[PDB]
């Protein structure tokens, strides 16, 4: 339930409450942040 737009505004609040799934998510979609997807262009 993480995409680019989001992430970048959760952390923005201030919130760790609603990043709490991010430890699911990375692992069984193989997914990394450093990744172009989290990342912004240019």
């Amino acid at each position: 339930v993480f995409n680019r737009p989001i992430l970048f505004d959760i952390v923005s609040r201030g919130s760790t409450a609603d990043l709490d799934g991010l430890l699911p998510f990375l692992l069984t979609h193989k997914k990394r942040l450093t990744d172009e997807e989290f990342r912004e262009p240019s």
